[PDB]
């Protein structure tokens, strides 16, 4: 009669956080929400929740006056050390020179040197895509995220210009959140969105840079975890186990 | 008087396809055209020509009744084999389990046998992202490219469909192409833009797929090289020495 551990733990793969004895009768009406689920994604939208997410902050930071930037996901290992980075060992090798990439710092850093002979003060930029770090098992925590940075480089670049960034894009997203105070932590209750910078800091000399700047780096996964209620972060995650945190196991 | 071979280099990093001895005035002249195009892209639309043309294949196709696909990009190596993988050089391990995904195959029959579960036929599909292959150097690939995979599975998956979608894609985006012809290819003079298959194929089993299908794997790097007239495919990849075609070096 009571279900076992197991059998909760299959139904809770198939609870939505906006759902609301005998096992199998349970386990069917969930199937049946979830398959009617993606029916309707299906059927009308078909947006993957991290490609919309990234499509929807690239438009807010694009209007914003800030270059959307590619950079490489494969990066040289030399650039973890100019990082000074002695997360040491959570970095992903991949053959003997490269890794793949657990910020966008380093790539960013060499943008910001490069578009200073072009650009107009001030320098604004952003970029989104995949980073990768090692890490323990975790509610909070993927191998494989998708990180936002956004910076600005010459004027304006002072801690009050930065709230304000940042207070108007979560505003924009619908997030709630609190910023925790040079550096700052952006807070959804205990769990951090983003970690932000006030420049310069002796780091930059490593990279060319001598213009005062601020900055911020946001987890996308994070982000659609706090926006859609998600329990754990593999729900937000790229995945072939939840697809818009709908389990894809039916 | 005559430049070097060292100096036209220089100058061909600075040149454009669109541009109509000494050195140094022929340096500064391209170095300020240079300038001036970024200061426009920075002035006007902001948008990265990869990013950009994500989001409008992802609209063709989310349009056309294709969902929308963020699988992960770091996959068992357990895939590759699988794929009949016997290639097999040009993948990139990392750690002892795992490799970047060098197609976007392997996920997309995962999703393709869970979705069969729960949406109606036909299945309709398809995932843009970075994939991975150790290449020999060459003006056509890049060792991080971006692929789309798009396909169908159910009813409807004829040669005549595929041909369709492709053509109504490639016209879309203003780029001409040849299909040559079960397996297709899609060319732009001799760059191959796709490979396309019409299935079943021997390899559906292995993934637990047993229903007639179509698809096709274009690379977005070698899109905006035709559609941008670039020499080189470095062009158009996510770097830290071109922005949209323009050199970064200035
Ligand atoms: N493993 C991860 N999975 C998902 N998001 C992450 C991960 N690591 C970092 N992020 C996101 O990137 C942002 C900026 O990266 P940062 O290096 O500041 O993270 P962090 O301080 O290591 O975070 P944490 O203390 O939670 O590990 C974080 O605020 C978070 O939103
Ligand atoms: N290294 C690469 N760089 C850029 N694009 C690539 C690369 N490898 C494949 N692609 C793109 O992905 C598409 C589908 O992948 P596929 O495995 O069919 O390529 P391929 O047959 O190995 O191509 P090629 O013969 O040019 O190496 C190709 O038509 C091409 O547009
Ligand atoms: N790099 C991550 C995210 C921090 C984001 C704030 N830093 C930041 O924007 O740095 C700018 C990006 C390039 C150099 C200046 C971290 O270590 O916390
Ligand atoms: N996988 C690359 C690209 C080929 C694209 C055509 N194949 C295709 O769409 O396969 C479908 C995707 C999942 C299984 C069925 C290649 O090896 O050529
Ligand atoms: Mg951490
Ligand atoms: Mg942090
Ligand atoms: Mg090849
Ligand atoms: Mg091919």
């Amino acid at each position: 009669p009571a279900l076992t551990k197991s059998q909760t733990d299959r139904l809770e793969v198939l609870l939505n956080p906006k759902d609301e004895k005998p096992f199998r009768e349970l386990e069917s009406e969930l199937l049946s929400r979830r398959k009617k689920d993606l029916q309707q994604i299906y059927a009308e939208e078909r947006e993957n929740y991290l490609g919309k997410l990234e499509r929807e902050i690239t438009r807010f930071f694009v209007d914003r006056g800030f270059l959307e930037i590619k950079s490489p996901i494969l990066i040289p290992l030399e650039y973890i050390e100019r990082m000074g980075i002695d997360l040491s060992k959570q970095i992903f090798r991949v053959d003997k020179n490269f890794c793949l990439r657990p910020m966008l710092a380093p790539n960013l850093y060499n943008y910001l040197r490069k578009l200073d002979r072009a650009l107009p003060d001030p320098i604004k930029i952003f970029e989104i895509g995949p980073c990768y770090r090692k890490e323990s098992d975790g509610k909070e925590h993927l191998e494989e995220f998708t990180m936002l940075n956004f910076c600005q480089m010459g004027s304006g670049c002072t801690r009050e210009n930065l709230e304000s960034i940042i207070t108007d894009f979560l505003n924009h997203l619908g997030i709630d959140f609190k910023i925790v105070g040079d550096t700052l932590d952006v807070m959804h209750g205990d769990l951090e969105l983003s970690s932000a910078v006030v420049g310069p800091i002796p780091l930059d000399r490593e990279w060319g840079i001598d213009k005062p700047w601020i900055g911020a780096g946001f987890g996308l996964e994070r982000l659609l975890k706090v926006k859609h209620d998600f329990k754990n972060i593999k729900r937000a995650a790229r995945s072939e186990s939840y697809y818009n945190g709908i389990s894809t196991n039916l």
